Parts: C-alpha cells; structure tokens; sequence
C-alpha cells in the first residue's frame, strides 16, 4: 500500500508541483482515535499557535505513534526519488493547535536558513471543517506558479510540500479550534 501510493502518486505529485495532498489518509475510525488523544494533551494543559512535541512513545500518545510509523512508510518507500533527496531522518511530532480566536502564522518558510529539513509532513484533523466560516486555510505560494494554492485543514487530510523557499505559506486566521500535528523530513 505505501509502496503504490509513494511511487505512483506522492513522488510524481511532489516532483511537479512540491505540495502534495493525501485525503482520507488513515481512514475515518483510527482519525479520530488520533483527534481524541490530541484533545486530550489539549485539556490536560499541555501547550505552550500553541504546540507540544511527541516523541510517539509517551503516555496518551499511542496512535500518534502510529501516525508518525505510517508517514514513515510512505518517505521510506518513496526510494530517495522525491526531489532526488535521500531522506535520513524526521524530527517528533509537533502537535499544534490554532484556538479559534482569530489567530493563524503568519506568512513564513519553514526552513530559510538552510536546515537539513526537506519535506514538511502535516497529518489534520479537523472534522466537517467549514472554511467559508472557520477560516485557518493553509494558503501556499508556490515558487514558480503566479497562483497560490489553499489546503483546507481536513480531517485525515495528509499534506507534503517542500520546506524550504519553495514554499512560504501561511495559516489564515481560525475561527475555530484548529489542530494539526507536524514532521519535517531531512536529507
Ligand atoms: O498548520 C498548518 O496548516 C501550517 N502550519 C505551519 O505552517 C506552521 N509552520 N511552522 C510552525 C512552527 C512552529 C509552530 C507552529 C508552526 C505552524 O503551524
Ligand atoms: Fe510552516
């Protein structure tokens, strides 16, 4: 399964475009198991835009390690053949939430400075997300392109996009609580 969807899907798509969106990633049942251990850090006061980081062995934190093993599936599988990088590692996991006050992130590139971050992997979930009211689209912009591009922040929505100056991108203001979880592959 990752091999067909890394070498006929996320390789081509990324080496064309450098964004790749992976709907209906995990399916709708281990989704929301994964939605309601992010909660459950949320509730329990442990942020600090807040984030915490997840290792994927904590307590709480089972199915994120799931996650993280699947989206290493797919790197792993795409056989050093996205964007010629031969990927060696990721970070943990950034759990972020957006409130819902009318706050996002600004517009920004993940690594400018030149990091070893290649690839930014964000997993969402946000269930019957209404962005016509709710705001907090991801809008990209694109090297290359003279249109951007807007990811709504679906749940078991799956994203990749190149990290560095390729893509400056930016977190429109959420009118809603708005979470999200965050690896960044490097070469
Ligand atoms: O959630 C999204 O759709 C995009 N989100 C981002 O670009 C983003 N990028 N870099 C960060 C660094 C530290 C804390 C939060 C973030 C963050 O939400
Ligand atoms: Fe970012």
């Amino acid at each position: 399964p990752a091999l067909k969807l890394a070498l006929e899907y996320i390789v081509p798509c990324m080496n064309k475009h450098g964004i790749c969106v992976v709907d209906d990633f995990l399916g709708k049942e281990t989704g929301q198991q994964i939605g309601d251990e992010v909660r459950a850090l949320h509730d329990t006061g442990k942020f600090t835009d807040k984030i915490t980081w997840i290792e994927g062995k904590e307590p709480g934190c089972e199915t994120i390690g799931l996650l993280m093993s699947s989206m290493d599936d797919l790197i792993r599988h795409c056989n050093g053949k996205l964007g010629s990088y031969k990927i060696n590692g990721r970070t943990k996991a950034m759990v972020a939430c957006y409130p819902g006050n009318g706050t996002g992130y600004v517009r920004h590139v993940d690594n400018p400075n030149g990091d070893g971050r290649c690839v930014t992997c964000i997993y969402y979930l946000n269930k019957d997300w209404d962005a016509k009211v709710s705001g907090g689209i991801l809008r990209i912009f694109p090297e290359g392109k003279a249109q951007f591009a807007d990811i709504e922040p679906k749940f078991d929505r799956l994203l990749f996009f190149w990290s560095d100056r390729r893509n400056p991108h930016e977190v429109q203001p959420a009118y809603a609580t708005r979470y999200a979880i965050t690896v960044w592959y490097f070469d």
